[PDB]
């Protein structure tokens, strides 16, 4: 139940060729799009289509094998918890694409902090085990022991599956880039993945609310960072900008999976935090809570940056509106005996 598989330990991507956009759907560059809405065998092919369309695969001379190789390696590097999976960092590149797309992201972001926020997205929650950083600590697991007296266990272990998938035979997408133009991939990656986590936006959001206020800088190389933190927990959240539907699914998705480390921490004798409590957390207030406390407030901030994001921040906010008038047929606490919200 908190068991979750690592499938391991190509031709059919290139024979085929890559698709144009279109191919793949019409509406796929719109942020109406719902990425999870794609068949898993087809998300290789759609992240090779998006590298095409933001001419990323040119302007760099990716070798296509390599790439075909590198995204099925960072795909099959993803383990099969209820949401932290290969799916979540698939629509997580996907809205990357969208920020590109429909926000003139060139205007803000140079060119390798944009190429380099679309392979973070990819691989920021790569070997996920579907539990948090406190349960890294308490299980004192391999994890923990690295990178506990460091800070943000599970982001620094994220970067360094990239890395060890980065080093590995025909996947060094980055093998042709001199060392100065390698090594500057590497510490963006390093930052934007760190940026994935929860408690670096708690201890960011002070001056997040303050470059709002102030104002952006194109030519200011600081600025950029705190955009960069942003736009990537953006692409992280971005399931809470769509449809009812699916931030419905993803409040089973990501409780199931809490609820099951949950009972892990019982388990071990250990009392979980409220959330995680399957016989203590009521999903429709937790949910009003963090789309009132994190999701709102940082789609607010984008919106404030990028007028065209408007329609991100009205769709979170009516996605809130939502949960707060369906809570009165949500009496129980937990998830129903199916797991299943479809009855909302
Ligand atoms: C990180 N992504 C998340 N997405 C959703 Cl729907 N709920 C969340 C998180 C984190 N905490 N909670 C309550
Ligand atoms: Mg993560
Ligand atoms: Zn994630």
């Amino acid at each position: 139940t908190s068991l979750y598989k690592k499938a391991g330990f190509y031709t059919k991507l290139l024979h085929d060729g890559i698709q144009p956009v279109a191919a793949i759907d019409s509406n796929f560059a719109s942020f109406t799009y719902t990425p999870r809405s794609l068949p898993e065998d087809d998300t290789s092919m759609a992240i090779l289509s998006m590298l095409q369309d933001m001419n990323f695969i040119n302007n760099y001379k990716i070798d296509c094998p390599t790439l075909a190789r590198f995204c099925l390696m960072v795909k099959k590097g993803y383990r099969d918890p209820p949401y932290h999976n290969w799916m979540h960092a698939f629509s997580v590149s996907h809205f990357c694409y969208l920020l590109y797309k429909n926000l003139e992201l060139t205007n803000y972001l140079e060119d390798i902090e944009i190429f380099a926020l679309f392979i973070s997205c990819m691989c920021h929650d790569l070997d996920h085990r579907g539990t948090n950083n406190s349960f890294q600590v308490a299980s004192k697991s391999v994890l923990a022991a690295l990178y506990s007296s460091e800070g943000s266990v599970m982001e620094r272990h994220h970067f360094a599956q990239a890395i060890a998938i980065l080093n590995t035979h025909g996947c060094n997408i980055f093998d042709h880039f001199s060392r100065k133009d390698y090594q500057r991939m590497l510490d963006l990656m390093r930052d934007i993945i760190l940026a994935t986590d929860l408690a670096h936006h708690l201890r960011i959001f002070k001056d997040l609310q303050k470059m709002a206020e102030v104002g952006y800088d194109r030519n200011n190389k600081q600025h950029h960072r705190l955009l960069l933190c942003l736009l990537m927990t953006s692409c992280d959240l971005s399931d809470q900008t769509k449809g009812w539907k699916t931030t419905r699914k993803i409040a089973e998705l990501i409780y199931k999976e809490f609820f099951s480390q949950g009972d892990l921490e019982k388990a071990m004798g250990n009392r979980p935090m409220e959330m995680m409590d399957r016989e203590k957390a009521y999903i429709p207030e937790l949910q009003i809570s963090f789309m009132e406390h994190i999701a709102m407030p940082i789609y607010k901030l984008l919106q404030d940056l990028f007028p065209k994001a408007a329609e991100l921040y009205e769709r979170v906010a009516s996605n809130r509106e939502h949960w707060t008038k369906v809570s009165h047929k949500f009496t129980i606490r937990g998830l129903p005996s199916n797991n299943s919200l479809d009855f909302l």
